[PDB]
C-alpha cells in the first residue's frame, strides 16, 4: 500500500490530478473531502498543502509527492527528485526597485525578504554573501514600499507582479519552481521498491507521451519512400495498403513541437487527409 | 420523438449527461434552461429531481430516465432495468449506534428514520419483520442523536457520515444506488419499439467501449506468436507492417482492469512504445 | 508575430477558446489576466469584449479575431471572412406584440429597438422601408411593454425570449450570429501573407476534422466488399489482416451526421467491434 | 438547556437567524457548522432540513422550531404553533391547465401532484372529495405537460412559476406557507416551563417591535395639544424643552403602516426635523 | 400607480436599492426576477440595464430612473434631474499615453475611443473642435496600444485603470458619474403630479438625512450655556434632566463632516458618555 | 498621514473591516483591490496577509494594525497592544492522540508540528522543555496521522478539528487567538503622536460602545425611585415627562449581558413598551 501527496490548492493542483489521472489512477470523487483510496491500484492520495508535501514525503510516511522544485529546496527534506512533469515552470529570481542598476553584490548588509527563506539563505551563502533574510507568508513584492526591505526574492511568472510594484529582476536566477515528482530518500524491503518502481513508471508513460502526438495520413506509394524519411517514427513508420492498390496509409509518432514544419513537407509530397491526434500514455 | 430524463442535480447529473454525449447526443447549452432538444436524433431531454424520474418514466410519457437503482426500488414504479451504467454504486445499509452490538432482529418494534421509506418497510416485510419507518427529507444520520429514531437506513458512501456521527452498519445491504437506464414498460406499437431500441444500443455502445482500452504497440516478428497470446483482442489483433521487414505493429482492445499486467509481459518480450488510449464507443 | 482576438466574455468565449487549442496555440493559463503570449507559434493573443472585436480587426493593428456574424454586419468594419466555425449560430429576427399579424411593411414609421441599429438600419433601406431605429444597450424584449418601442430586431435562440415576453417573430431573417474568423483588408508585405496563411490552415484543420469521426471494425473478408462500399473514407478505406486469416480490420473517416445508418449497415453484413472517435484535427 | 432548529437553507433560513439574532442570540459563525451553542443564554441550535422541523420538533428532543406553515400542516406532527413571524407567507393553491375553467368539483377522481401529500389529503377529505394524490419531490408544475397528473397544488408565490407553464389556480386556498415558531406539545417539569416562556417573550420582543417606527421631530409648543392627538405613541408621547423656549422635541412610537400620513399631518401643523428609525425589539 | 427604474447590475446597484429601502420601498425578493411591486406604496420597481434607463425615463412609461450623471448626458434624453445622491461620483476625463505634454487642442483631427460618444462629441462642439469619436463597447483603454485611437476619453475612478495602461488624463473634466435620481420630464395630470411629489420627498429624506449624525450625552448643568453653542442642532438642542439634580442629557443633529471636532470641545467642558448614531431619514 | 493594516482574508477580515466603519473610516469599495485612502481622516488602509501584519508594523512603515493576539507572540516583532477588540478568540493549546493520558512533560525530546514555531520554542523554553519543533504552513492536525510529528499545537474552535482526527488537548493554554489593535513602538515626534492617540480613542469608542444597549421605556412615576434603582446609566437615567402626567419616560446605558434580568425587573414595577437598541460608539 502506497501513499502519495497531491497539492490541495493553487496553480499545480489540477495539472497534477490530470497527470495521475492519465496514468489510470482514481480521480478526487470531490473537492470536499481530502482523501481518495484507490483499491484496485493499492494506493492512498493525500491532498495537502503545497508548501508542506516535502516535509511529509521526507519526515513523514509518505512515499511519494508532487511539488514545486523551489519547494523542495526551500523544505531541507532529503528526497529523491525522479522525475520533472512538464508543467508549474517559472523563473526565481532577486528584485528590488527599478531605476537603480541593481547588481548581486548590492544585496551585502541588506534586507531581503521571501516567502522561501531558507533558499535564499543557501544562495547568498554559495555566493559568499551576508544579509538579512526576513520570512514572510507570502505577497512579497508590496514589502519594499512598506519599508520592511531592501529588495525581494520570488517567482516571477511574466513580470506581471514584478511590474505592478515598480520592481525589476537582476542577478543569476535561483531554484525554480517546475513540477516534479519526489520520492522518499530510502530502501526500505524488497516488495516494497517494486510497488514503487511500478508508479515511477507510469508516471514517466504520461511525461513521456505528452510530449508526442499520432500522425495518421494516405500517402501514394510513389511518395512512400519519401514519407518515411520525413516520418521516421519512434521505431518505424507503420505502412498499411488502402483498398485503391497506388495507396497507402502511414502511422508515426511525431513530437508536438515538430508537427507543423511535418505536415507541410508532407502536403508537398502528395499526402492527404493528415491527422495528429493527442497521445497521453507511451511506456517506450 | 422520445422523452428522456436526466438528473438536474446531485452526483449522478455530470456523468449522466456525459454518457450521454459519448452516446452522440446533444449536450445542454447552459444548466440554466431545463430542456435541450435534439433534432437530428429525434429526442428530447428534461433535467429533472432525481427523486422523481421513476415517477415520471413508471406514470408519464417519458420513454427513458437516468436514475439510481435504490430510488427505483423506493418509487413503487414498474419500469424496466436495461442497462447497469457503471457510476454512481454504493451499498445501503441499516446502521445503530456504535458499541451496542446491533443486529437486525433488535430492529422489530423500533423507530427507523429514511429517506426511503418504501424500500425499507419492503425489505422488513420480506425479512418478517415490522418496525415504524419515519419518513424524512434528508440527511438522516443526526436523527438519532436528537430523539426521532432508534436506527436509520441509508446510502453509504465510505462510512464518512457514519463515522461523523458514531453509527455502525449492521445486517444484510439493501439495494443499492448504481446508475441504471430505465424504461417504460410498455408495447405501444412498432414504429416506437424501433425507435427505442436504437437508444440502447447506443447507450449500451458506451457501456460496453468505456470498460477498454486500445493498445498499439510496436513488435519484432520473433516475439509475434507471443505477443498475439497476450493480446489477442476482441476477434483477433490487427497486424501491419513497419517499413523495418523485421518488425509489426499490433493493435487490440484489452480490458482496463488487466491493461497493466499486459505491459509487463508485453515490455518482457521485446515490445516498445507501448501506447494505451480510452474508448468511448463500440458496438459489439 | 500575430496579435488574435479572442471573445473574453459570453457564448462565443468557451468554443473559441477550444477551437484555438485543439489548432495547436498556448491555451490561456487563468480567467483573470487578459493577454496570452504564444513564444513557439509567435502569436500573442488578446482577450477583448465581443461586441468590439470587428473594431479592433477593421480599425486596429489586430491580424485576426473570432466574432459573431452579426456583429461584424452591425459593425461597418471592412474585414474578410475566412471561415465559419460552427457553433455559436441562431436567427436574428423582427419580432412584435403576439395576436396582431404583424408584417414587414408594418415597420414603415414605427419604432424599432435593438442592441445592432446599424445592421437594422441597413435591413430596413435594402427593402426601402424608413422608421425608427432606437439603439439599446441589451435585454431589449422589455421595451414594447415599457413604451419605447413598437417592435423589436435581435437574436431569437429558441424563442425563450420572445415567448416569455410575448412577442413572435415575422419578415425575413437577418444576418445571423454564427462565429467566423475574420482577417484584416489588408496585403501588408510578403513575410506577413505566408504567416497569416498558416493560422489560417491550422483553424481549417479543426473546422474541417470537427465535421467526421474515425470508424474502427473487424471485418470477415468474404464481407469485404461490401464494407469498402458502406465506409469509403476521404480517400480510400484501410484495410490490414488481423492474426486470424479470415478476417481483416478496416478504418475509415465517416461524417458524424452520417455515422449511426452507417454502422447499422455494418452490423448486418458481419461486422463486430464496431468503434468510433473524434477527430480534432485533419488536413485534406 | 434548550434546543432549537433552524432552517438550514431556502427562503426561510436567513430571516430566520435574522430574528433570533435581534432576540439577543449568538448568530452562526460560518454556514459550514451544523450547531451553534450559545453558552451565554443556554440554548443550542441546529440547523436542519426546512421539511424535516416539525417531526424534530414533535416526536424528537427539539424544544422549539421556526419552518413554514404548510409543512407543519403536511406533517402530522402535534406541536403549538406560538408566533406568526411576519415573513415567507404566500398563498398555497390547487391549479390546472389554462383556458378550460375549473373547479374544485372537478378534482374528483382526478391525479393531484404535490410535495404536500398529507396537506391535500385532508383538504380533500373536509370537503367530501376523493382523488389520487401523487407525492412528488418538488416542482411539481411541469407534471401536467409530462402527464402524471391532471392538476397540481402548490405554494404559489406571484404566479411566475404558474403562468410559465400555463396553469391557472382555482379553489378555496389552503393552509399557507407564513414562517411560525412552533414549540412541543409537552408540560415536562417547572423548571422547563420558565426557561421556554423566556425564549417566547424575547422573539415576540422583535415580532411586535418590528411593526413600529420610532418618531422624534421638534415641535413648536403652540401646536404641541395638536402634535399629541396625532402620535398618542404606545402609552403617551415623551415631551422634553428645547433650549429655544417656544419649541420641545416629542418621541412616540408609530405603525410602520401609519408612517407616512402621520408625517404629512405633523409637517401641517409646523414640526421640524420629522426623525424615522427602526424598531428591532420592544417588550410591551 | 408609478413606475421606477433601479439599475440591475454595476457599482449603482446595491447602493440604489440601499437608498430606496431607507426610504420605505419594498426590497427586491432576490437577484433573480426583475420586477418589484409595492402594493402598498402603489410603486413598481423595474431593475433594468444602467446604461438605458434614461431612455426608459425620457422615451418609455416610467416616471423615476436612478442612474449616473454621465449616463443621462450620453443619453440624449429630456428628462428632469431631481436629486444627486451622494454615491457612485468620479471624474470623467481625457487621456493619452503618458509622457508627451497632451493638451485639448491636441485632439483636432484625432481619434478618439470612447463608451460615450453622445456626451464626448457634444464637449468638443462646445469647445469648437473637430475629432473622429470611435464608439466602443466598454474597457476602453486597452484601444491605444491596440491602435484603434490616439486618446481615450473615460470615467477615471482614481487612476488604476489610466495607470495599467500608461495613460495620463489632461483638459478640463467632462460630465461626472454621480448617482441621480432623474424624472419624466411632463406634467400628465394633477392626480399624478401629487404621487410623484410623495416620492422624490421621501428620496430627499434619506438624501438629506443621511448627512448628520444623532449626538446624545451626558452634559453638568453648570457647562451647559457652552455645550448648547457647541451643538446647536437642527432647530435647538433637546435638554431633559438627568436623576442627579447636578446633570443633564442633550440631543442635537450634527453634521457627519463635523462630529469628531465637535465631540473633542464637549469632553474638553465636562461632556460624558458621548454617543453617535446614523440617521437614515430626515423630513426638514 | 497614518498608515493602517487591515487583515484581507480569513476569519478577522470582515470584523475588523467592520469595527473601522464603526469608528467612522471610509470602507472598502470592493475586495479587489488592496489600499483604500481616506482624504477626509487622513489615513491610508493596507490589506495584507494576517500573518504578516505584525512584521509590517513592526519593521515597516505601518502605525497600526489589526491582527490575532497568537501571530504577535509568533512573530517576534516590538509593537503596542492598544486594544482587545472583543472577536476572534478561541484558545491555543497542545494536542496528541486521544487514549494515552497525555501530560506536559511527556513533550520533552519529541517532535511537536504548529505553524506558529516561535510562539511554541518560547513556550516550552520558559517551562524548561527542550523538543523538536517542525514548521508547517497549515492545518497540521493530520500531521500525526501521517508521521511528521508526535504531538501539535494549534488554535482550538471548539475541538471539531481535533475530534475530527482523534486528538485531545492538554497542558496549560498557550497565547490566544483575540483580535487586538497593535502600534509601533516609537516616539517619532509631537504632530504624529497627536494624529495616534485620534484613532486610537475612535477605535476604543466602537470597543467600548458595543458592551452596552440602551434601554427606553415608559414608566409610572409611583414605579419612578425603584427604576432609578434598577437602571443607574452611566451616569444617572434620563427622565423625561409624558405628555399623561402620571408618567414619565427613561432612558439608560445597560450592559449587553445584563439586559434580561434587567427587563424583568422593569416588567414587575410597571414599566411599559421597554425599547433596547445597539450602541456603535460611544466616548466615556
Ligand atoms: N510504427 C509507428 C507508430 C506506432 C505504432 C504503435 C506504436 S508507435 C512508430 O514507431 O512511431
Ligand atoms: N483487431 C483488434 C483491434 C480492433 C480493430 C478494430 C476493432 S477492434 C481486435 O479485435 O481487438
Ligand atoms: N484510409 C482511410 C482512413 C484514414 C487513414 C489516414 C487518414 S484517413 C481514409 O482515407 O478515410
Ligand atoms: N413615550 C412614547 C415613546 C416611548 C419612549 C419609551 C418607550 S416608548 C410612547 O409611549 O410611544
Ligand atoms: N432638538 C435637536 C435634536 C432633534 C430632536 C428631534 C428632531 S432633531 C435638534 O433640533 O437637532
Ligand atoms: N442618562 C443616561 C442615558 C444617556 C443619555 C446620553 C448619554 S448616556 C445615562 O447616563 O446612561
Amino acid at each position: 500500500m502506497l501513499r502519495v501527496a497531491v497539492p490541495n490548492k493553487g496553480a499545480l493542483s489540477e495539472p497534477a490530478t490530470e497527470i495521475l489521472a492519465e496514468a489510470g489512477y482514481r480521480r478526487r470523487t470531490d473537492s470536499k473531502d481530502l482523501t481518495v483510496i484507490d483499491p484496485v491500484n493499492n494506493v492512498e492520495f493525500f491532498f495537502l498543502r503545497p508548501k508542506d508535501i516535502a516535509i511529509y514525503v521526507g519526515s513523514g510516511e509518505l512515499d511519494f509527492g508532487i511539488t514545486g522544485r523551489d519547494l523542495v529546496c526551500d523544505s531541507g527534506a532529503q528526497v529523491r527528485e525522479r522525475l520533472a512533469l512538464g508543467f508549474g515552470s517559472s523563473s526565481f529570481r532577486y528584485a528590488a526597485p527599478a531605476g537603480r542598476n541593481w547588481t548581486t553584490a548590492d544585496l551585502a548588509g541588506m534586507r531581503i525578504a521571501t516567502a522561501y527563506p531558507n533558499l535564499v539563505r543557501k544562495d547568498l551563502a554559495t555566493k559568499g554573501i551576508e544579509a538579512t533574510v526576513i520570512r514572510l507568508d507570502g505577497a512579497v513584492e508590496i514589502s519594499v514600499q512598506l519599508g520592511v526591505a531592501d529588495a525581494i526574492a520570488d517567482v516571477v511568472g511574466s513580470g506581471r507582479t514584478l511590474s505592478q510594484h515598480d520592481l525589476v529582476a537582476f542577478g543569476e536566477p535561483l531554484c525554480d519552481s517546475e513540477a516534479v515528482l519526489i520520492e522518499r530518500a530510502g530502501t526500505d524491503g524488497q516488495d516494497q521498491t517494486e510497488a514503487r518502481d511500478q508508479l515511477v513508471a507510469r508516471v514517466q508513460g504520461v511525461v513521456f507521451g505528452q510530449q508526442y502526438l499520432m500522425l495518421d495520413y494516405d500517402c501514394p506509394r510513389s511518395a512512400l519512400k519519401k514519407a518515411t524519411a520525413i516520418t521516421p517514427g519512434l521505431e518505424s513508420p507503420t505502412i498499411a495498403p488502402l483498398a485503391d492498390p497506388d495507396w497507402v496509409a502511414i502511422r508515426a509518432l511525431v513530437p508536438r513541437r515538430d508537427v507543423n514544419g511535418i505536415m507541410d513537407e508532407l502536403a508537398a509530397i502528395g499526402a492527404k487527409a493528415i491527422l495528429a491526434s493527442d497521445i497521453r500514455f507511451c511506456r517506450f
